[PDB]
């Protein structure tokens, strides 16, 4: 074994895979990072040697994007990954590939807003029936499967309610039923939970959130457990032209290296903040998978590795008015905006940042429902700011 | 009127719009170029001031992408534009927005391969009927329109045959029929043909090609004639997650500035190369709108402005094997690859299928993208290559 | 000869060199554009194979920067090129390499402000004597050469007066005198004049201006006629750590492709604008190498190929007050700012955008002296805006 | 105090400054990250409003670079910071600004190679006398100060020996002597040592190393304790044309956010690797501030905060050939290259010169940059490599 070779028969440990996975020094120059292939087209040597060097057009595939895809397939435990302009585009590509008119698709009722909206507002017009059910109980899913069900789409934890789905149990049901199991583990990251290890057929990620974790790029990823699934997604990406760009792939290859340490820090910070809010006289409920009153504590302890994540939610006593005063008074370092998973701590109120009382209520997004993405700042500053805002609420 | 203002009541001339349309110096700093908003989210000042600064999340809209969209809307003469990760995503978004199960869509039979394939192989599974017809006679279009027809999709010039479609007549037909006319004018560029000026309801562009013209970025654009259409596209883009990145948009804002002079040069070179090939004994036919042998020269002279474009095609005597030997022996500066519209001259023979000769792509059919190299190097390379055919 | 080879024994024509010079498809993937080597360090195969792949540290050299350097050396007719963070850094590196205390350096008295300032304010403290003389007459230079003269630094055309220097004649003198001839041909571009073809030893370029021509990047280049000179510059760049970045190199590799067509359009526009101003009753003098009253018309016709450039200057009747009203009233498309050579037409007043009357007068930068960089907009818009501003002056 | 404001009278804690220092949401859009001002010039509103928006030309200053400079000034506790294309340009600019013919400058004898070489081989031709001495005893510094001495240049820890300099004592010596103290704390990072807090007049940083920590960018920074010093540096940077690019500054603004957790991890790994090597029979000596065998452990415990850093060094028994065989057989995840401070673990043996052993770099001297990989992979690779020594 020489410098540049890995030791044979060794599987690199996890953090090493985050640092190096799917990437070796440039063969041509030894460049330690992958060069950015900011180019549209790739010259062919001859008609007979078409694609011999593996590339022809970046809408189809691109060397930088491919390096990122390989690293992501390694980190998530999948056969192959496909990288997309956004997480919404990865989601939409799954829905586009595996559903046809007359098909049934069970979706967690607490899915990300955008996922729900793309299902109801758009894909339903193709006479695809999306049924949104409670995924907390796996028997609910098992018995909601119909003969037209082709896809079961789980999310865990859920955006923003933080409800968990038992991925292993649902995967068990879907295998027995011969149904595709797709799971959106954006809130979890592979550091906390890898649905493909838990039996999922497909994982969808918004790399915008934690993969990036820097509020820098948009991106999506579809990680497939088999070559058939992977090739289907690959084909449809080429057709829908929603592939990720080389520059975004570079950014994400760079930010993935620190995902484990980032998520550890965010999660410790979030554990402390959730405990603080748990004791606060102005706070009505606190949802965080790591505090002992979490209603799905057992599933969390079963399913979450290392951490319980950077996301939490709470409710301020007083209702919408108090929540709004609180939001309007949360100071820096906090940011009042959308997105999550970033180094920068973010706070938002999903119910004021278009629908009706009863929907957001049945969903769990109450009127004072504040969603919180914890970053890597000093937790004492973050709690100072929350405490101030709360005294103002 | 002081420094930094456009004169009220005056309209910039064409090239000025390419340089400056949709962009002003940065209000905060005066930066002559718009900064790159390489950021995903935008901080809101309060709950009630939500969106007061115009942005929330870059998947929905981004300032750099918006400046490019304003430029493109100005260049193509439309109400609004939306920018996409690719031309194929733009096309797909039109299909997704304006078709439903049971609808009918007429598509030019000589469309870009990708368009034909996403229609026939994906959207057709939603029980959408795509009919491919010959758009060279607008009477065909008029006769083929059904009551379920929602979209007529033209492309002019066509890839790779360079067939032309009469955008104005087709638009009058669709207006009378209240059907949406979408035109893919990627091969023309707005510098030679603007379908919105000719009555098209929507324009689709692969900005990858000429807008970029540098082999650098991928991109797509949908330019909408009306606010209703543009709002629909915008909403669907947000739902599809196929918006263009801010970095890409910065690149394209940069490269658009030289589109007029780039296309002037490419078309000069293309005219010269077409005349050269028109005389070569190894060459069966030459297709370029700028030579008298062009079948649709009347429509060409009516519809094309400034130039006849950087794209041409030609047939080499001897069929597929001849074309292949030529390709294998085309020297630099030519590049054998995909893509078109670049400063780098590109040659390809898409053949290397009885529906090919129905789509007009024959055995020795060679599509040629003329760049801005010295035309003598390009012609000398072509002449050598042909000596090996 | 196969696809990917050039025809043997052919020298590619000029515009072809701008499009392709110093760049071939990526050997590894066939990528038509050079990949961006956004990386600091390059992995070595072994101790004995150190530098075998040619790179180790991007402060010293970088593959993207090297591609740009090769293209630039081709376009300018030099042995080798060295690319720098800015044009000021290239200039400073020349001054740093070839002057020592006690040395004499003749500089054109109408050099770029920054060049003059770095000479007087900084390098003079090393007891280097910079003598600034009129370069319009080559005999002035010949007879101003002293035994301590090591460097003759010409600029042509000059920023902003547009004075020309007879590069061939000065090169002749410097050869006979055994003195280094450096020429800053930023205003000219190699499309109009290549001092290395005219006998210069070194060419300095601010690639910020026309190489870029898009107001996008900063950059500098030093093109050396011999390997000795080139290696000296290379060493000193590594030591002073002012190399250009891979990303800026990519941008410039991309913008160089259109330099010929850009400069043709800018120059036609500038010829028209200079004629218009030549006829304008509010304009006192107009300087443009292309109009028939240019005082150095003969040298211009001798020395300029294809074009007379995008730069012009004029003076408004009325003095500083009229000039200021005019500047304050020039509308878009014009931009009131610094820089030049860009697609965007730019106007500025060097004498109000810190010194004294008599210096700016002896220099030629009069009080109403407006410098104009013409872009590629529609010339009718540009003349409309100038005419408006002038009616306002 | 509403959303978007810092509480008046409060000072952010350390890690918060790494995330947020010197940056606010974009006033125009609310963009949570500052846009990239990839532009050369800035449009002025009028002749008299010249510079009213703060910018004119990116060689002189640029908004992205300025936001990074504000962050860095906050992190290092200085009046101001200027950013440069590289660490070497920062060092060079200090030498250019503060030395003149006939001046004297004391420089640590175990400085980074580049610093020693730009002094001995370039600036010495301006009749500037550079004296290289042993900074481990501040009495040496005090005794070596001449009336022509203008700059004392310390570096702590030193590259590659990891010698420490007592920044506080040296600063007191230079204060009494009214000589400028510049400290290159590149190896320490402000997370472990901030020389400005210890009395240094100037800090120089290669942001290439830990500030970046990703092997991505080159960069330098000069942090000035006073406005006089900072204005001098700024003026000279404008004259030298060696400012940092806006894109680089964007990258570094990004990577700085994780510097604390990166360095925490690297130093944990480094402590474990040093303890491992301290026990290996093939290893002569191990140099890491965090083990009891460290000669300057008292100064280490006094001057280092939080961690003892990601850098270590060690000597392999058998000399140069042993070190070389080890290097040739260090496996992945290790990278054999230059640079340090990255998430990617890097190893090198700078030897492959009687002044080497005067500068303390022996035959089997191996400098090691510990990244954030799993320490077991790193130790296993080192153990194999050593089995081949
Ligand atoms: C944000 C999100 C998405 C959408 O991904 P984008 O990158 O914003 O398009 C999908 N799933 C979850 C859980 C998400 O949070
Ligand atoms: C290439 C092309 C497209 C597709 O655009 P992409 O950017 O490659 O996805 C659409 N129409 C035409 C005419 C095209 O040539
Ligand atoms: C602008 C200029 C320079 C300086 O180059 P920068 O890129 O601005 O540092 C040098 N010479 C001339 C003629 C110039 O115009
Ligand atoms: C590398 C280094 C430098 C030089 O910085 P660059 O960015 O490589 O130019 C200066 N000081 C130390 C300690 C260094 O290690």
């Amino acid at each position: 074994v020489k410098a540049g070779d890995w030791l044979p028969g060794f599987t690199p440990r996890e953090e090493t895979v985050y640092v190096h996975g799917g990437v070796e020094p440039d063969p041509l120059t030894g460049a330690i990072l992958p060069p950015i292939y900011q180019n549209t087209t790739f010259v062919q040597e001859s008609v007979e040697n078409y694609l011999s060097k593996g590339f022809s057009y970046s809408r189809t595939s691109n060397p930088t994007v491919l390096s990122l895809e390989k690293k992501i397939a390694e980190i998530e435990g999948g056969f192959g990954a496909c990288c997309f302009a956004t997480g919404m585009a990865a989601t939409v590509t799954i829905f586009s590939a595996f559903l046809a008119p007359g098909d049934h698709c069970l979706v967690t009722n607490c899915s990300y807003g955008g996922t729900n909206r793309c299902a109801r507002l758009h894909f339903s017009k193709y006479n695809i029936d999306f049924e949104f059910i409670d995924f907390r109980d796996p028997t609910n899913v098992e018995k909601a499967i119909r003969p037209q069900t082709k896809v079961v789409f789980s999310e865990s934890p859920c955006n923003p309610t933080l409800y968990l789905a038992d991925i292993e149990a649902i995967s068990q049901i879907c295998k027995e039923k011969k149904v595709l199991h797709v799971c959106d583990s954006t809130f979890a990251t592979p550091y906390m939970m890898r649905p493909l290890d838990l039996g999922a057929d497909i994982v969808v990620q918004s790399t915008t959130k934690y993969y990036d974790g820097h509020n820098c790029t948009l991106g999506g990823a579809v990680i497939s457990s088999t070559k058939e699934i992977h090739d289907k997604v690959f084909f449809l990406r080429n057709v829908m032209g929603n592939i990720m760009s080389a520059q975004t792939a570079f950014y994400t290859l760079l930010t993935l290296k620190t995902l484990p340490i980032r998520v550890e820090k965010q999660s410790a910070n979030a554990q402390k903040i959730a405990e603080f809010l748990s004791k606060h006289h102005k706070v009505e409920h606190v949802i965080y998978p790591g505090i002992p009153s979490f209603p799905q504590k057992e599933l969390a302890l079963k399913q979450h590795k290392n951490v319980h994540g950077g996301m939490l939610a709470f409710e301020v006593k007083g209702g919408t008015e108090a929540g709004i005063r609180m939001m309007n008074h949360v100071p820096r370092p906090w940011s009042l905006c959308e997105n999550l998973g970033a180094c920068e701590s973010i706070i938002t109120c999903p119910a004021v940042f278009n629908m009706l009382r009863e929907d957001r209520l049945k969903v769990g997004i109450t009127d004072g429902f504040i969603r919180v993405s914890v970053g890597i700042e000093d937790v004492n500053d973050l709690i100072d700011g929350l405490d101030y805002a709360l005294s103002k609420a």
